[PDB]
């Protein structure tokens, strides 16, 4: 449960001040934040994807690859959770549900392709239900599904649809830089060579927002997947 020096904390507290938890936040603060609410009888908390959330943030602080695969997997846990106790509507613990599941398979072939289905289905909810959140988070993971699943008809995989989702993340939410980061993966390997010059400077514009904004502790594994398509592109 929550550590002994955590704040006092109550269910309407932590529903008020939500958004004053984020990507910034020290994990300290996460944590005592996310240690309560597994613990909270409260309707709205019991629902919300808060839990979800702030596991994926503690997921992507982390360098070492099981470390963030043991979080996430809390974070699929948590969306579950949310998802049992009512929270079907909510397209935010959908997204957090796919993102932690994402995370916590991505670097394991034989676990990214056992879970494609549930990752289609869960980024397909989300894309229905709150297509904007998180600057387009949701456009995000089922735009990168399309791109990385086994391509059509063996799966789901279609660099158009892609690049039709990537690119609405991108004119709907230009402020976040992993919209024209995936969006560039998206066009370089759907249309190669011939989108070197949009690759490019798709590719700047994310960097450019990724060290001017304020993403907290995301910073560095975003950095690592810029540099992962710089190195794609030779």
């Amino acid at each position: 449960g929550p550590s002994a020096g955590c704040p006092r904390l109550t269910a309407a507290a932590l529903s008020a001040g939500q958004d004053a938890l984020g990507p910034s936040s020290e994990t300290q603060e996460l944590e005592c934040a996310l240690d309560f609410l597994r613990g909270s009888d409260d309707p709205a908390l019991r629902r919300s994807s808060l839990g979800s959330r702030i596991c994926l943030h503690l997921a992507e602080r982390n360098s070492d690859p099981a470390e963030r695969a043991r979080f996430a997997r809390e974070g699929v846990e948590r969306a579950e959770a949310a998802l049992a106790q009512g929270g079907e509507d909510d397209g935010a613990v959908h997204y957090y549900l796919a993102a932690n599941l994402g995370l916590a398979v991505r670097d394991d072939m034989t676990a990214a392709l056992a879970n494609l289905h549930r990752l289609e289905h869960e980024s397909e909810a989300a894309v229905k239900l709150s297509p904007d959140f998180d600057d387009g988070g949701p456009l995000r993971l089922l735009g990168m599904l399309y791109l990385k699943a086994p391509a059509w008809p063996a799966g789901m995989g279609d660099g158009d649809k892609a690049l039709d989702l990537l690119g609405q993340a991108v004119e709907r939410h230009p402020g976040h830089p992993l919209n024209h980061l995936f969006y560039a993966e998206a066009l370089w390997e759907v249309n190669g060579e011939s989108e070197s010059r949009r690759v490019e400077e798709e590719m700047a514009a994310g960097w450019r927002l990724l060290e001017s904004g304020s993403w907290g502790y995301n910073k560095q594994i975003w950095k690592r997947e810029f540099a992962d398509l710089r190195q794609e592109i030779g």
